[PDB]
């Protein structure tokens, strides 16, 4: 038993970090196969990132600007495009460590593990939440850009984040594989509105299951709700409304401990009307959501 | 900036988990050079493990009894010897993917990253703290055992802990890579006391510091303190007193954000006196104590 705010193991995602220089600019890309894929913001210069003209930037720049080590090695660049804010270098050399994997579009609300990287060297790993907002409440320093977030099924590294850009609030901003941002974001060093933010409501829920499985049991009571009740409270409190989707991946949840989801929902609201009264749940003072109902089972049955 | 409970990236060490098998049970072992370490308890039984006489339980083993598996691969064993409360069984092939690694003994109040395995397969990595009373609340199930906490300093594992066991309390126990118990515990399932604890306060202190750097400055007050006047605060709240080495480690974060480490003191004093009227620091709704003042100056200036 415990429950950590656990990270995948990030070793088949070391193997392929590289650092990318393009002038001035020194990021990290990851490597995969004979493509290296990178922020393309490393074309620029800081005269240049108030607006850029990525397409004129691009134009000024050749395979051979682009210098790319991995570790020890120069990799020779063949070819460059630009796709939506992502740079894609082909690269004569297959990464002999590429894992199998895949380029997925993670939906707000879900989890991954962020690789931090300096230089293309990786410095540490946390698991991270996308917010409903479309940011990321990460720890990023300048250079940390091109780290990327990921999710791991057995054998299979699922790629969803790329790092770009940290917003003038402290808060962060990237873009799938493909390089399309998440979230209304653009790659520009203007201040720009991250929407609205609200709590994962069904990871509040599978969090409550991690305690009650994990022994910290205080918060259970006598009560219980309906979705219309409980979406009046989730609506003053700025959680996600639940729906029977919700409901329904919560389902392993409620038969392992027993508790019927709107039970468990009767006590979220109970918190959220009284607080926690000085207690705590599985060590936080606070209501967690960076746990999904899959991150609970996994961590709660042991996955490899 | 931002700050999060970052672990170092576990590429390092996941190449040195192993299976080991001895009878019915099957633990994880630490493959570095020709030996292999797992915790010795993986020649009990059930009927054993109350007061196991390891001595005679392993007299009963022979080097082929022990199958270890490197993935694909069956190591061949030919030696054995108990050391402590580990088992060192010697193999025929060194690990080619042996890191440069040391073996060290913790300080109750140092921070490491577990890799949590099962069947030589690792599942998560996250950051935990050695309690003061030498326990660690980590998240490890059944067959957890022989996952390794361990630091990094780049290029160079240091293997600081090798978990054994859930005491009753649902709190960890486990050796030094010697197969030493940190704190007072023995390899056998008996009710056992864990000493009391305290909280970390040079980690608070360097917690509260990182929060200086990351833009949550609310808990700075007008006040100052001293050494003698904070730890009568410490000694009510259960927290370790504060020394001039403590005060010296903290140098560098009180240089950085110019507020002198009395002065941080009378916050964490004001903390303590008041709570936090329901506010949060770096996310946390409690005082943090799982931060050395070397994480915060490692995760705020980018260290890989
Ligand atoms: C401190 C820090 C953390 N993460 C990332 C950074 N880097 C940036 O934001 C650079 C930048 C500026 C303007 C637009 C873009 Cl797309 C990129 C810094
Ligand atoms: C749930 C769980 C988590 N971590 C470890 C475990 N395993 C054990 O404790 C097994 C055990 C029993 C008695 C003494 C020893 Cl040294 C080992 C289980």
């Amino acid at each position: 038993s415990g429950f950590r705010k656990m990270a995948f193991p990030s070793g088949k995602v070391e193997g392929c970090m590289v650092q990318v220089t393009c002038g001035t600019t020194t990021l990290n890309g990851l490597w995969l196969d004979d493509v290296v894929y990178c922020p393309r913001h490393v074309i620029c210069t800081s005269e240049d990132m108030l607006n850029p003209n990525y397409e004129d930037l691009l134009i000024r720049k050749s395979n051979h600007n682009f210098l790319v080590q991995a570790g020890n090695v120069q990799l020779r660049v063949i070819g460059h495009s630009m796709q939506n804010c992502v740079l894609k270098l082909k690269v004569d050399t297959a990464n002999p460590k590429t894992p199998k994997y895949k380029f997925v579009r993670i939906q707000p609300g879900q989890t991954f593990s962020v690789l931090a990287c300096y230089n293309g060297s990786p410095s540490g790993v946390y698991q991270c939440a996308m917010r409903p907002n479309f940011t990321i409440k990460g720890s990023f320093l300048n250079g940390s850009c091109g780290s990327v977030g990921f999710n791991i099924d057995y054998d299979c590294v699922s790629f969803c984040y790329m790092h770009h850009m940290e917003l003038p609030t402290g808060v962060h901003a990237g873009t799938d594989l493909e390089g399309n941002f998440y979230g209304p974001f653009v790659d520009r060093q203007t201040a720009q509105a991250a929407g609205t933010d609200t709590t994962i409501t069904v990871n509040v829920l599978a969090w409550l299951y991690a305690a009650v499985i994990n022994g910290d049991r205080w918060f259970l009571n006598r009560f219980t709700t309906t979705l219309n009740d409980f979406n009046l409270v989730a609506m003053k409190y700025n959680y996600e409304p639940l729906t029977q989707d919700h409901v329904d991946i919560l389902g392993p949840l409620s038969a392992q401990t027993g508790i019927a989801v709107l039970d468990m929902c009767a006590s979220l609201k109970e918190l959220l009307q009284n607080g926690m009264n000085g207690r705590t749940i599985l060590g936080s003072a606070l209501l967690e959501d960076e746990f999904t109902p899959f991150d609970v089972v996994r961590q709660c049955s042991g996955v490899t």
